This record gives C-alpha cells, structure tokens and sequence, in this order.
C-alpha cells in the first residue's frame, strides 16, 4: 500500500495520554521510534502529573500497531499501515478480570515525518484493594496473541486479545481486550483476511530518569496467514 511506503525506515513517535481512573487523573508523555522492518518500537513513558495512579503495565497495550512486521506474503492484509498517513481512530474497551474497566479512544496518525498516537482514557469500577489501584502487579510484560478481523461494513477492522499480567504473589491477573478501528480519512483500505500479531515487550527503567516513567522495548510480527 501507499501508506507502506511511510514505515520503510526509522520513524520518531510521539504519544500522549490524559487518563482518569476512579476520579484519579494523569497524564503521561512518550517519545521514541519505530522500524516496522523489525516489527521494532523503543519508547520512553513519563507520568508528567505525578506518580501514576495504576501499574505501568496496565497501559502498555493503550500507549501503534502500524509498527507490526508484515511478512511479504501478507502485506496485503495490513490494514494500519494502509490507513496512513491520515491514520485511524483505535478504540478500545479493556476488561479487567474481577475488577474495572478501561475505556480508551486514540487517534493514530502522521504529523510530517513523527507517527503520532494521542489518546485519552477512563476508567472506572475498580477496587481500591484490587491489583490495579492496590498496585499488585509485576512491572514485567508477557507476550500475547492479538487477533485481527475485517470490519467491511465501518471499512476497518476488530481485534480482540486477552493479556496476562504477572501478580506479586505468582498469581494472573487477565485483561480482556476489545477493539475497534476506523481510518480518519476516506481513502481506500486494506481489509485484511483473519490473522493475529504475536507481540512480546520487555519493560525497564532509565537509572537516570527521576520521574515515574517506564522505558519499552517491543516486537509485534504479523502471522496467521500460511506461506
């Protein structure tokens, strides 16, 4: 696609994100680049409002999936890069078992030469001892399957994908997510046949960033689609 074009190389990303969890608000700033060649993104997360209200890991997956690598056999069934530059909207509602709900509505674009993805987030009926506002969770990230299909009639596309946040205790807390994406502009699209990214994450801290902040490294490759 055209939109294929734009990811050919190294490409800086901005992301900003205003949330409010149970009434708790904050906002969190992230620069960095991606290199779809490698289905490789390198990102830097402060909160630039204080500390954050919820674990790290409970935002990764809210915080530009056209980033993934797409085997040539597949290329046309990449719908995000497609949609570029004029980008897409990416909703979503994330479920999190036994407890609230994260509603999220981002939009995914280029601005020149910089990928943006801004996005704003609520969050609501979590419980005040539960892991994500108690704090519970590992600040690790495991990987996941994130499966992907055609929305002909929205002319874009649904994914859905369960992610498993490791506990202090050793046990799982899951999040169900639930997604929906539209392109901003009119132009045509690529609407994919069902296939799903494999994703992995390794998350750490910069020893001298003083901010509650959270240091990415991740790898999304597009499979499911027999070569």
């Amino acid at each position: 696609s055209k939109g294929e074009e734009l990811f050919t190389g190294v490409v800086p990303i901005l992301v900003e994100l205003d949330g409010d969890v149970n009434g708790h608000k904050f906002s969190v700033s992230g620069e960095g680049e991606g290199d779809a060649t490698y289905g490789k993104l390198t990102l830097k997360f402060i909160c630039t409002t204080g500390k954050l209200p919820v674990p790290w890991p409970t935002l990764v997956t809210t915080l530009v999936q056209c980033f993934a690598r797409y085997p040539d056999h597949m290329k046309q069934h990449d719908f995000f890069k497609s949609a570029m530059p004029e980008g897409y909207v990416q909703e979503r509602t994330i479920f999190f078992k036994d407890d609230g709900n994260y509603k999220t509505r981002a939009e995914v674009k280029f601005e020149g030469d910089t990928l943006v993805n801004r996005i704003e987030l609520k969050g609501i009926d979590f419980k005040e001892d539960g892991n994500i506002l108690g704090h519970k969770l590992e600040y690790n990230y495991n990987h996941h399957k994130v499966y992907i299909t055609a929305d002909k009639q929205k002319n874009g596309i649904k994914v859905n994908f369960k992610t498993r946040h490791n506990i202090e205790d050793g046990s799982v807390q899951l999040a169900d997510h639930y997604q929906q994406n539209t392109p901003i502009g009119d132009g045509p699209v690529l609407l994919p046949d069902n296939h799903y990214l494999h994703t992995h994450s390794k998350l750490s801290k910069d020893p001298n960033e003083k901010r509650d902040h959270m240091v990415l490294l991740e790898f999304v490759t597009a499979a499911g689609i027999t070569l």
